[PDB]
């Protein structure tokens, strides 16, 4: 897929504020939470979290949820190199499989298992 972060911050700006978040914050992870393209759901205000290593991936489904305003019988999920996680998993582990070498993780997010 294609992120406009990406899209907007060459990889030499992107890994330099990635690299320099993980080391002021190491128990947090940075992550860029962007809509699939022509999905029919609500699009997000904030792109970019930095999230406890804790929280899981249950926990972060409701932020995301209670900040696009969507009820549990709406569908939602959550997307990291073309896979959906585990409710049970968190962030750190994760970030930990998945993050880029911009030291960013990337998650897209959809009404639909495409
Ligand atoms: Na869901
Ligand atoms: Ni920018
Ligand atoms: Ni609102």
């Amino acid at each position: 897929m294609k992120f406009v972060y990406k899209e907007e911050h060459p990889f030499e700006k992107r890994r330099s504020e990635g690299e320099k978040i993980r080391k002021k914050y190491p128990d947090r992870v940075p992550v860029i939470v962007e809509k699939a393209p022509k999905a029919r759901i609500g699009d997000l205000d904030k792109k970019k979290y930095l999230v406890p290593s804790d929280l899981t991936v249950g926990q972060f489904y409701f932020l995301i949820r209670k900040r696009i305003h969507l009820r549990a019988e709406d569908a939602l999920f959550f997307f990291v190199n073309n896979v959906i996680p585990p409710t049970s998993a968190t962030m750190g582990q994760l970030y930990q499989e998945h993050h880029e070498e911009d030291f960013f993780l990337y998650i897209a997010y959809s009404d639909e298992s495409v």
